[PDB]
């Protein structure tokens, strides 16, 4: 088992930390990014993004549905390749496989 649950944290951390502005647009708006983990709002998102990672492992991922859900926070193709620089450095800081062919399959809906 990869701990993807803490390369979620990671992740999130490098994400916030390069676009603070991305964090306005969750219900942790304006909570110190040093303090994510203790934010129960961010606890349910992390947990979902861990969810769909399990699912794009597993095959089960609906890539297509989770571009239109982020279409719908008016969150596109800029922000997922941002993301997929973050997820890059998140993995590799936890020797996980990389996410980029996952992030691929939802950008290439958007
Ligand atoms: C690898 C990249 C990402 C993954 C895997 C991912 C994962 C998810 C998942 C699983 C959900 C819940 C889907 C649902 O059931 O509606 C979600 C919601 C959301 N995503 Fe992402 N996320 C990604 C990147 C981003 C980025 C770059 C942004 C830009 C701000 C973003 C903004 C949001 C917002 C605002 C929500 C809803 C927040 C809420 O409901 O309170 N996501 N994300
Ligand atoms: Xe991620
Ligand atoms: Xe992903």
């Amino acid at each position: 088992m990869v701990n993807w649950a803490a390369v979620v944290d990671d992740f999130y951390q490098e994400l916030f930390k390069a676009h603070p502005e991305y964090q306005n647009k969750f219900g942790f708006k304006g909570v110190a990014l040093g303090s994510l983990k203790g934010n129960a709002a961010y606890k349910t998102q992390a947990g979902k993004t861990v969810d769909y990672i399990n699912a794009a492992i597993g095959g089960s991922a609906d890539a297509a549905g989770l571009a239109s859900r982020h279409k719908g926070r008016n969150v596109g193709s800029a922000e997922f390749h941002n993301a997929k620089a973050c997820a890059a450095k998140a993995c590799s800081a936890h020797g996980a496989p990389d996410l980029g062919h996952a992030i691929d399959d939802i950008l290439s809906h958007l």
